[PDB]
């Protein structure tokens, strides 16, 4: 209509914006902000035409639009990032470039507004710990330039059966129109820290919240959650990975319910600086080790002892958490495009949220992609359920990295990604879950399994009987360390007999059967690889440091 023309928007950071996150809050803010940029982009198209002009993503149920456009109060549903960094729409030929420069302008202006607000906020609350009339010093054109040039917005359009050809034309010409375009800070470390020119290093570090001289973009990342709290009334329930870890078997709920106030008291009794608003200032303070180590001694001893007694009664505290990353297999005629986009939107916005919350933290769900932080006891069932919904609403691969709470976030993320792309997606036929466990010890276990293994195993008397040995797993694992000379079946039978009341005839009978079934859904070229994968999986889910 009015010279119908297909338009494509691609927003990309010139640095690994999201991937550089040093903290859970930073990851959430990264993703949320990207989705937000795309929101501003799309606001122009909606303003000029309307929501039905945007083919992908479908705006039908989009929380950012319901909240920021229509003013509906959706509450905490605003906290998930649902908008991808790529979009296409139908517009009239004449509006095209106008829309282009308007989208660019609105994104620039939005980012600059956030930078300004964020500097005010930094000075007022003293993250930058310098004098209030030195605000101007931070608006020095260098920093603004960094904020302006950080995101590349590629807008392309072509005039309008062969539609599927010109969509890829826009993919191409767009992948063209993108590429052409002191001491760097302590979070990302790609770009210059603020005051990273004028001052000298050791001196510089002391200007900052704790020894951490943010760049303008990381400054923005840090303000953004208070900004969102301003606009909405909402903030993510779990601020750090430890708050997610602690949801294992309701550990933190239970501890809170019984010993919580006492713990806050003994913590405060150590120092008023460990407590804010009648709760621990950092959740890693639920760990004895944090007191025995990190960074009055008799009061800290009192706390350590109180916690240790607590563990004896309620069980040891979970230190591990799971990163779930999922991507649709082999995914890259307008009616069917709209129907596809509506199906993807409904998967992303409704189904995924429906399974995840409140059991964990859903960071991003958009297109064929999911990113989420989960307690270790929920990861498998959540992954599985999301795959089921995807198949109801067609294949999907996932990496799951189970990791120690002290592990650097960005490295854990790079690893989860690496499980997804470099492992699961290199299986013939794909449709695979790749599970990693990285122990604090530095030891790393991987198991590649088909989605059905989770079902079959959940339904098995074997799972039940494992909560018959943990030494069993160790023994057959030491058998497939390098292969058994007698072969795989003989080895299994033997170790089963060994690790198991004539009634056991049944048990050994059944278990050996189930195992065989399970070996069906473990990925590998040969039976020994399948046994290694399956028993690595079992070692992973039986691990007592990981599952206390
Ligand atoms: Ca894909
Ligand atoms: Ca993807
Ligand atoms: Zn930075």
């Amino acid at each position: 209509v009015k010279d119908p023309t297909l338009l494509r928007i691609k927003i990309v950071p010139v640095q690994p914006f999201i991937a550089n996150s040093r903290k859970q809050l930073d990851l959430w803010a990264s993703s949320h902000l990207l989705s937000m940029l795309m929101y501003k982009a799309l606001e122009v198209i909606v303003d000029k035409f309307g929501p039905e002009h945007v083919i992908y993503p479908s705006l039908r149920d989009q929380p950012f639009f319901l909240k920021f456009y229509l003013g509906e109060n959706i509450g905490d549903e605003i906290l998930v990032a649902n908008l991808p960094n790529k979009a296409l729409a139908i517009v009239s030929g004449k509006e095209a470039e106008k829309i282009e420069e308007e989208i660019k302008k609105r994104i620039r202006d939005f980012l600059l507004q956030l930078y300004r607000e964020a500097v005010d906020w930094a000075v007022e609350n003293g993250v930058v710990k310098v004098d209030r009339s030195e605000k101007d010093s931070m608006l020095k054109e260098a920093y603004l330039k960094i904020v302006r040039e950080y995101f590349t917005v590629s807008i392309t359009w072509v005039s309008l059966a062969i539609y599927p050809l010109l969509v890829k034309i826009l993919d191409s010409l767009g992948e063209r129109k993108v590429t052409e375009e002191g001491w760097k800070c302590h979070v990302c470390g790609e770009n210059l820290a603020i005051f990273g020119d004028m001052y000298d290093h050791d001196n510089l570090k002391s200007l900052w919240l704790d020894e951490e001289p943010l760049c303008p973009m990381c400054l923005i990342k840090r303000y953004y959650p208070v900004w969102i709290r301003s606009k909405t009334g909402q903030k993510i329930r779990f601020e750090s990975v430890v708050d997610v870890a602690l949801l294992y078997k309701n550990w933190r709920k239970i501890f809170d319910e019984k010993y919580g106030k006492d713990l806050v008291s003994k913590a405060r009794e150590v120092s008023e600086d460990f407590v804010k608003d009648n709760m621990l200032v950092d959740s890693d303070l639920y760990y004895s080790s944090t007191w025995e180590s990190g960074l009055d001694e008799e009061k800290v001893k009192e706390v350590v002892d109180f916690l240790n007694a607590a563990y004896k009664e309620i069980g040891n505290p979970p230190k591990y958490y799971a990163i779930l990353v999922m991507d649709g297999d082999d995914m890259g005629t307008p009616q069917v495009h709209v129907a596809i986009s509506q199906a993807l939107a409904n998967f992303s916005i409704r189904e995924v949220r429906s399974v995840v919350k409140d059991e964990g933290l859903l960071i991003y769900a958009g297109g064929d992609d999911v990113l989420a932080i989960l307690p270790v006891d929920k990861a498998l069932e959540v992954a599985y359920k999301i795959r089921k919904e995807f198949g109801k609403s067609w294949k999907l691969s996932a990496g799951i990295l189970i990791v120690h709470y002290k592990h650097p976030l960005y490295d854990a993320l790079e690893k989860a990604r690496d499980l997804l792309n470099n492992k699961a997606k290199n299986v013939p036929g794909k449709d695979t879950l790749a599970i990693g466990l990285l122990k604090r010890s530095g030891s790393y276990y991987i198991s590649l399994v088909g989605w059905e293994l989770i079902r079959v195993f959940y339904n098995s008397e074997l799972r039940k009987k494992l909560l018959v040995g943990k030494r069993f797993i160790y023994h057959v694992l030491r058998e497939v360390d390098t292969w058994p000379k007698v072969g795989i079946d003989e080895m299994l039978k033997f170790e089963v007999i060994r690790h198991i009341k004539e009634e056991t005839k049944e048990l050994r009978e059944k278990i050996y059967g189930e195992i065989k079934d399970l070996l069906e859904h473990v990925r590998g070229n040969n039976e020994v690889e399948k046994v290694r994968g399956l028993f690595t999986f079992l070692k992973i889910i039986t691990d007592a440091e990981v599952f206390p």
